[PDB]
Formats: structure tokens, C-alpha cells, sequence
């Protein structure tokens, strides 16, 4: 089998099958079943829960400056649900654990491709 | 996958809200919650407190559950919940709810480290 980078985007930050973060473990869970945790924790990442179609929509939105100085990032128009997760005190890999945090806010993201859609999460903003 | 904690929370918590806003209320969650994926689950509970206020019931009063088990927990207060009930007509996949608003003692069965709610046993 073959994954692309926007598969691999849909994979480590898409969750369009919740509204919301579905419980206080959501993280745990969604960081191991997505092989964010094979090698280390990550540290922190975001999954937005909104549908593939209004996320792959942003690569036609508002062009803007990536937190690295590149200038090829998209921002939506639209404020959506994400999550954030990000590593507690304690973890420690094998054993990564993590807390999950809600917000409703804009994203941003740089795309490639025809279709011309997500590749990387660069921000919430 | 899912934890039995997890599996509690995403079937029975809902502090979104103080109470069902509509009578849809059971139709449209009982479908976003994926309570109704495979097939239509009969009877289900949403309660609208907060997740550290359920939780806490794993601290207060120890009482059989319904099948004789006794992990489970009376909560010394009430609390806000709505009840869905699958209807007669109700056919897998268009599942059908008759919603409830309630404001009455909630049971849970706990369990883990820390011991916190798995089951919803009964209103009282
Ligand atoms: N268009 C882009 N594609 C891939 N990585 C980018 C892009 N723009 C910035 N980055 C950087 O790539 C890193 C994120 O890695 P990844 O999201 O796994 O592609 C961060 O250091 C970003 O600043
Ligand atoms: N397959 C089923 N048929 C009828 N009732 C069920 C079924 N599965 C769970 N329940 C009920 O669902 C409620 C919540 O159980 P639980 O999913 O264990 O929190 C209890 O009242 C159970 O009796």
C-alpha cells in the first residue's frame, strides 16, 4: 500500500466522525490509534473535527505566513472545533499520556497537490 | 481500543447543555454518539453535569446494581439527565427515540484506578 502526505494529514490531524473531543481520554486513545506514539511522544497535536470537504476548502482561503517563515500557509475563514493534545507532566515514553483541551478557533495549513489540499497543521489561530 | 471509562463518557455525558433543548434531542444524539452504529440500542442516559460532579459518585453511596452486582453507586443528590427510549416503529438504520427530561438520582457502576463510572445502571 502507498499513504500521501494528504493522507497522512487526514490520519494525524483529521476526526470528523465527533463534534467534539468524546471524552477526557480522547487523546490517549486518538495518539496511540493514529501511531502518533511509535518512537516518542509527540509532544503536542491538534485533530479537527469538521468535515474533510470544509478542511480541504481552507486551500482556497487566506493566504498567510507558516510559523517557519514560508510563505505558502492557508488560513480559514471559518472558527472550527479541534483539539489539542498535549503531553502531561508525567508521561513518559513507552508510556505517553496526555491531556485533552477543546477550543473553537481558525486554522491554518499548508496544501499541495491536484487536488490542491492539506499536507501539514501549522497553527490554531 | 476505547476504555470502559471512555466508552461511559462518549454514551452517557453531556454537560453541553443544562437540558434537552428538543424533543430530537435522543434521535440526533443517540446517532452522533454512535450509540446506534450496528443496531439500534433500546434504552439510553445523558447526563447534563459536569464530568468531575459524575465522577465523584464512585465516592458516594455503595448500592446493588439491578442484576445483583455491587460496584455500583447512588448519587447523594440529583442530577439534570434526559432518557431515550427506542419507540415500537424503531427500525435499524433509522432508529427512533421518545426523549425524556429528568432531574433525579443517577446509579453507576465503577471500576479502575482511579474508580470512576463504566456502566449506567438506573435512574431513581
Ligand atoms: N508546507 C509545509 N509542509 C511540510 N512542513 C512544513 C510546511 N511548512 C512548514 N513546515 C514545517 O514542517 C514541520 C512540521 O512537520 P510535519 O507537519 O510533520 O510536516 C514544522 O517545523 C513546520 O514549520
Ligand atoms: N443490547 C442491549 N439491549 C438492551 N439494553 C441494553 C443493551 N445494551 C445495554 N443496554 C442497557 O443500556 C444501559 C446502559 O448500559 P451501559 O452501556 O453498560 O452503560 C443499561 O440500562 C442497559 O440495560
Amino acid at each position: 500500500m502507498k499513504e500521501t502526505a494528504a493522507a497522512k494529514f487526514e490520519r494525524q490531524h483529521m476526526d470528523s466522525s465527533t463534534s467534539a473531543a468524546s471524552s477526557s481520554n480522547y487523546c490517549n486513545q486518538m495518539m496511540k490509534s493514529r501511531n502518533l506514539t511509535k518512537d516518542r511522544c509527540k509532544p503536542v497535536n491538534t485533530f479537527v473535527h469538521e468535515s474533510l470537504a470544509d478542511v480541504q476548502a481552507v486551500c482556497s482561503q487566506k493566504n498567510v505566513a507558516c510559523k517557519n517563515g514560508q510563505t505558502n500557509c492557508y488560513q480559514s475563514y471559518s472558527t472550527m472545533s479541534i483539539t489539542d493534545c498535549r503531553e502531561t507532566g508525567s508521561s513518559k515514553y513507552p508510556n505517553c499520556a496526555y491531556k485533552t483541551t477543546q477550543a473553537n478557533k481558525h486554522i491554518i495549513v499548508g496544501c499541495e497537490g491536484n487536488p490542491y489540499v492539506p499536507v501539514h497543521f501549522d497553527a490554531s489561530v
